[PDB]
C-alpha cells in the first residue's frame, strides 16, 4: 500500500493494478493524424467504440490495467485514451518518450532538450490535460541512430529524476537490448528500471538471458503475433513474422525454468485502430486474434498452466512484476 | 468582384486579398508540436503575440494578405492562424499538401487515399475547425521520392476537383521543378494552377525562364534569406546561402525584363516561430531581417523601382499575381 502510479484518470494505488498488460496502443498512428483526417478510422467514435468493446473483453477476461506505449510520434491521444479508460473500466498508464518516426521538430533536439519534453509530460502533464505519463517509451531498429543515442540518453535521465521506468522497442533478431543497455547503463540508470521490448521476437534465449541475468526486464510483448496462414500476404508477413504464438510463449516458460520468472513481462502489442502501416492491417489482426487484448489470459496462461506453470508463477509475472515495475523507484 | 478565397477568418472577394504574400508561415514546425511543447516557443501566447506585431508591422508596410504554406507536417495550427489574423488584421490563407517531413500514416498512403485527405481540408475543413484551405503545398529535395510522386499526383487530382492552386518547395539548384512540372502535367494540371517554390534560391534562369515559358508560376519567395556575414555559422550558412537579398531580387527583375511579369509570385518564407531546424535560428533570423515581413515591401520594392521597374509592374506583381493564382479556377 501507498504507491501511486499516474494513469489517465488520474493516481491509482500500485496495489489496485492488477492483472497489467505492459506493452499495448489503444491506436498505432501519427502525433496530429487522428486530429486531422479521424475518417481514416471510420470516425472518431467509431474508433473509441471499438476500443471500448475491446478493453471490455480483456476486462472480462482478467484485465485489470494496460500500459498504453503510444508516445507522441505513435500519435497518442490522451483524451482518447482517457474516454476509453473510462467506458471499459480498464485502468490505462500513457507514455512518454519518441519512438522512431520523430519529426524534424524532435530530431533536431539536444539531449538536454528532450529531458525537458520528456519530464514535461510525466510531472507537469500531456499538452494541456494535466495528464501524466507513467512510462518512457524509447526505440531503435538496429543500431541506434546519433539521435536515437540522444533518445536513450534522455529517457534515462527523466527516469532518474522521476523513478518511472523505461521500456523499450527493439528489432529482437539484431540484439538491440544489448546496445541499449550499454547506453542506459552510461547513464547511471538500474537495469530494473528498463524493459527492453519485443523481446519474443527472437528465440535466441543466449541474447534474452544475457539481459535477465543483468536484472533487465525481458518484455514478451508481441503474442499473438503470426502470420502463419497467411504467407501471401507480403506486408502481414513481414510485421507478423512465421513463428506461432505457442513458440512465443514458450519463451516465457523457458526463462521462468532458467530462473529468470522476475524479470518478465508479458504483453500483446494490440491495438484497435493502426494507422502507420498498410490500409487494412487492422481487418486482417482482428481475424487472426478477434480475442485481442484477452488473447493473454485466454490463450497464454491457460498454456503456461498445461506446460506445468504453477499459478503462483504465473500470477508473479503478470502482477507481481509490473507492480515493481512501473512503482516509481 | 463575385470570385472567392478560403481564408482562416472565413470566405474573402478575391479583389480584397490586395498585396498578398504567397510563401509565408506564421510557425515553421511539425504535426502535434505546438499542442504538446509550447515551452519550446516560451509558450503559445508569446508565439502568437510576437506573430501579430510581425504582421501589424506587414500590414502597416502595406501586405493586406499572407498564404501560410505550413501543411499537417509544418504543423499547422489553424486555430493559431485565424487569432493571430484576427488580431493584426491580415488576411491568411491556409493549406493543405504535404511538405517533405510525412509521418509514417501519411508515408503508407496511396494517392487515392492522399487526393480524400487533401480534399478533406479544401471542401470539408480542417480538422474539426471548418476551416478550409485555399492552396496545397508539396514538396521535393531533389529527385522525388516514391511516396513524393503520389504526393504530387494527389494534389493535381485535389486541385483540378477544386481550382485550389498547387504551390511547392525546391531544392532549386537541383531544378526540382522540372520534375514537379513533368508529374503536374502527366495529370492534365494547367501550369498556371502551380507555383514552383524557392526558384529565387538558384540564378539558372535557363532553369527558371523554361517553367515560366511553359505557363508556371515561378516564386522567388526567399528574399531576406543570405548568411553573409555571418559564414561562421555553419547552421545559418546551410539554410540561408550566401547571395544577397538584391541578388534574389535581382530576379525579378530578370524575369520582368524577358517578359515574365506576369509569372511572377514574390515573398519571404518568413515566420515567427521555428522547431524544426536548430535551436534558436529563429533569434538569428530576427537579425538578419528585424523587418520581417514587411522586408519585401519596404526594401525589394523600392530596389526595383530604382532600377525602374514601373510602378504598374509592380502592383501586377504583388497583387494581379496572387488574385490570378489565389481565385479557384
Ligand atoms: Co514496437
Ligand atoms: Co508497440
Ligand atoms: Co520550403
Ligand atoms: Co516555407
Amino acid at each position: 500500500t501507498g504507491d501511486l502510479i499516474n494513469t489517465v484518470r488520474g493516481p491509482i494505488p500500485v496495489s489496485e493494478a492488477g492483472f497489467t498488460l505492459t506493452h499495448e496502443h489503444i491506436c498505432g498512428s501519427s502525433a496530429g493524424f487522428l486530429r486531422a483526417w479521424p475518417e481514416f478510422f471510420g470516425s472518431r467514435k467509431a474508433l473509441a467504440e471499438k476500443a471500448v468493446r475491446g478493453l471490455r473483453h480483456a476486462r472480462s477476461a482478467g484485465v485489470q490495467t494496460i500500459v498504453d506505449v503510444s508516445t507522441f510520434d505513435i500519435g497518442r491521444d490522451v483524451r482518447l485514451l482517457a474516454e476509453v479508460s473510462r467506458a471499459a473500466d480498464v485502468h490505462i498508464v500513457a507514455a512518454t518518450g519518441l519512438w522512431f518516426d520523430p519529426p524534424l521538430s524532435m530530431r533536431m533536439r539536444s539531449v538536454e532538450e528532450l529531458t525537458q519534453f520528456f519530464l514535461r509530460e510525466i510531472q507537469h502533464g500531456i499538452e494541456d490535460t494535466g495528464i501524466r505519463a507513467g512510462i518512457i517509451k524509447v526505440a531503435t531498429t538496429g543500431k541506434a541512430t546519433p539521435f536515437q543515442e540522444l533518445v536513450l540518453k534522455a529517457a534515462a535521465r527523466a527516469s532518474l529524476a522521476t523513478g518511472v521506468p523505461v521500456t523499450t522497442h527493439t528489432s529482437a533478431s539484431q540484439r538491440d537490448g544489448e546496445q541499449q543497455a550499454a547506453i542506459f547503463e552510461s547513464e547511471g540508470l538500474s537495469p530494473s528500471r528498463v524493459c527492453i521490448g519485443h523481446s519474443d521476437d527472437t528465440d535466441d534465449l543466449s541474447y534474452l538471458t544475457g539481459l535477465a541475468a543483468r536484472g533487465y526486464l525481458v518484455g514478451l510483448d508481441r503474442m499473438p503475433f503470426s502470420a502463419i496462414g497467411l504467407e501471401g500476404n507480403a506486408s502481414a508477413l513481414a510485421l507478423f513474422g512465421t513463428r506461432s504464438w505457442q513458440t512465443r510463449a514458450l519463451l516465457i516458460k523457458a526463462l521462468i525454468d532458467r530462473g529468470y520468472k522476475d524479470r518478465i513481462l508479458v504483453s500483446h502489442d494490440w491495438l484497435f485502430g493502426f494507422s502507420s502501416y498498410v490500409t487494412n492491417i487492422m481487418d486482417v489482426m482482428d481475424r487472426i486474434n478477434p480475442d485481442g487484448m484477452a488473447f493473454v489470459p485466454l490463450r497464454v496462461i491457460p498454456f503456461l498452466r498445461e506446460k506445468g506453470v504453477p499459478p503462483e508463477t504465473l500470477a508473479g509475472v503478470t502482477v507481481a512484476n509490473p507492480a515493481r515495475f512501473l512503482s516509481p523507484t
